[PDB]
């Protein structure tokens, strides 16, 4: 009867229920608890008319990518919160939200095969869900390695541009080239990629412009932001080693204490100006589209 | 103007990457390459595909087994894997995730070297994608019953359809793509799925037997077959202390040998989870050792 048992098993599929998917989605669910990413979609469909059963679709697979990216970049940041909420991974435990994150990454997958049944197109969405999720991953591979190698490389404007190129324009672009592709109407990749850079910049400049008016997360994370680069960059610039060192010094401290992560935004407002410098960079960035009058980069 | 003349430019180009920064968060990855072949060969003997495709068969399953080993050490805090530290341990869960992950996708990457038949491709990738969502699933059970223990304490039936989906998805995927590429019997589908099955089993086995004559599941809290055994056996036999000391073990996270030691034991002689799997693991050999008509093997 044993051999019987057996012999049913493994002609059969792998059994899952209902109830085991339940199980394994826990972590995702919660942080589902938290419609602007749907906005842009929404808003960019004017252009390419993808009809609403494909787009719903897309708008799926990019909302199972962005909850299960900042699932994962959680437990990458050690960060406590999320949305004002707890983190999965403090709740479900960080064995468990890997696992669950990954496997919507393949969930997501799977939604890309049901946008088209044309071969030729097929091959082209998944060219696309592949090339930016190898692109989210380099991006978010070197953020981690500068920061956790802290102070062995300590990078310039450009090289962080490029990381963000990869690590935020991933999404960006993954949804853009996925609806260029499906349109049966000049690409906007260019712009997405703008808009990209300009949200991760955002991001960063938030993270400490909200604290010093914001729990200012990034330096307790040591975090090699937008505004810690020009900082480190110009204290080099203009022989200011001790300041130098002071930044190095409280971003390596991995510090929630109050007290020392203002100390550290007051030296980037009164020595270095990085975060009135970032401010300008962001405005800058924005004008781009603000006077685009040819739409060279605008629809 | 010179500022946005490189804007322009940066976000009219595709994103950079150098071959250096490939190298630097490809370590958690070079290390654990420092420690298969032979099932795929002798199955191609079957399956006959050029030696062209079966290297990238071949390249493929690599990348996606040693990053689920990766992922598997940081999900099961393991401190040792073939005898050299985690590489969790030594670049940090954060790198390691990111990187085991970045493999992930390329190995999906090598799939399209496989062929350009636009059909065939697509049924590759599916099978891909169907075996990752497996693993996933199996790996998803393995991991919630460990750590909410107990919650659910799982039956012998439950276990074998975890496995089915956390370990038979690899081998799985390995001969579905390699079926797939054939150009010359029936499925061999179940025949890995047994094999799978034996894998695991055999693997938890050998965890605790190999101590008994570092015992690491036990650390860990799994719930291995000879400890799903000994749950059911102790709460169907009315063991009540013994069902509870089980638990009571588990859920330590316990690296003192003599306590690992207690429980082995207690499998050993009240229980007879042992002697229960070693003879499970024999009947199943013997079913392929047996199969005359061959309803497995080839
Ligand atoms: C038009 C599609 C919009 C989709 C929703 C917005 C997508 C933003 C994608 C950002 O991608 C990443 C990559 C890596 C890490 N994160 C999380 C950031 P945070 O914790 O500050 O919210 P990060 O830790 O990189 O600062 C985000
Ligand atoms: C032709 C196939 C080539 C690859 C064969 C791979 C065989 C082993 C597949 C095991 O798959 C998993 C899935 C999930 C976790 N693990 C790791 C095991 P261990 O740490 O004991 O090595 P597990 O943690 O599940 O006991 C392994
Ligand atoms: C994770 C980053 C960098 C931005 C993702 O989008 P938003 O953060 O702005 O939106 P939600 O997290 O609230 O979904
Ligand atoms: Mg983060
Ligand atoms: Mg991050
Ligand atoms: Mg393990
Ligand atoms: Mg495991």
């Amino acid at each position: 009867k044993m051999e019987a048992k057996i012999d049913e098993l493994i002609n059969n599929d792998p059994v899952w229920s209902s109830q085991n998917e339940s199980l394994i989605s826990k972590p995702y669910n919660h942080i589902l608890l938290k419609n602007f990413r749907l906005n842009l979609i929404v808003q960019i469909n004017r252009v390419m008319n993808l009809p609403k059963d494909q787009l719903a679709i897309v708008s799926q697979i990019v909302e199972l990518l962005h909850n299960s990216s900042l699932l994962i970049d959680d437990i990458e940041d050690n960060a406590p919160l999320r949305r004002g909420q707890t983190t999965s991974h403090l709740i479900f435990g960080v064995p468990s939200t890997i696992n669950t994150a990954n496997y919507m990454y393949f969930r997501a997958m799977q939604l890309v095969s049901q946008l088209t049944t044309k071969e030729p197109l097929y091959h082209n969405l998944i060219t696309i869900f592949n090339e930016e999720l190898i692109n989210l991953h380099r991006g978010q591979g070197l953020d981690i390695y500068w920061r956790d190698f802290l102070p062995e490389i300590i990078p310039t404007q450009e090289m962080y541009l490029n990381m963000v190129m990869n690590k935020t324009g991933g999404l960006f672009r993954l949804t853009l080239r996925l609806m260029e592709a499906l349109s049966p109407s000049h690409s906007l990749v260019p712009f997405i990629n703008l808009l990209g850079i300009i949200y991760q910049i955002r991001d960063d400049y938030l993270n400490l412009k909200d604290f010093q008016m914001g729990f200012a997360e990034d330096i307790t994370e040591g975090k090699l932001s937008f505004p810690i680069v020009h900082a480190l960059n110009f204290t080099k610039t203009k022989g200011q080693t001790e300041q130098h060192n002071e930044i190095l010094r409280i971003l390596l401290l991995r510090t929630s204490d109050k007290d020392i992560k203002l100390k550290l935004i007051q030296i980037l407002e009164f020595d270095t100006n990085s975060l009135a410098y970032t401010k300008n960079f962001i405005n800058q960035l924005v004008n781009m589209i603000k006077n685009d009058n040819e739409n060279k980069y605008l629809p």
